[PDB]
RNA sequence: GAGACUUGGGCAAUGUGACUGCUGAUCAGCAGUCACAUUGCCCAAGU
RNA sequence: GACUUGGGCAAUGUGACUGCUGAUCAGCAGUCACAUUGCCCAAGUCUCUU
């Protein structure tokens, strides 16, 4: 922090690994086990015409 | 994306300008302290 | 009666040393303002983009 030289180019954008969360690791199913099945429900708002 | 324009957060310096504060030495005046010199007086002794 | 030594009381001075005031001069420091041209970010308006 006592330097200042190291901030002339602060727009240094940061570059990171993507991960997916806990529920989307290793959730491929494989034969023979017991997986979930989760039905995506959906509700039209718009005006009825 | 290419850009122009403005306020910002700043980073720099090239200037330049003025402000403020302090130390030290010297001189002068005054006050006071150390020693020293001069003219006396008197005393203490010894021979 | 000379000779010697020492001390004390005086006055008349001198040599300096500090203390205070004022003045003079040299010597340092902390700043501040501000024109000039530069650099990196933040958010804006517009051409274009669309």
């Amino acid at each position: 922090v006592t330097a200042t030289v190291n901030k002339a180019d602060k727009s240094k954008d940061r570059t990171y690994k993507t991960e997916c969360p806990l529920e989307f690791y290793d959730a491929l199913p494989r034969v023979g086990e017991i997986c979930y099945a989760y039905e995506i429900f959906l509700e039209p708002q718009f005006e009825s015409c």
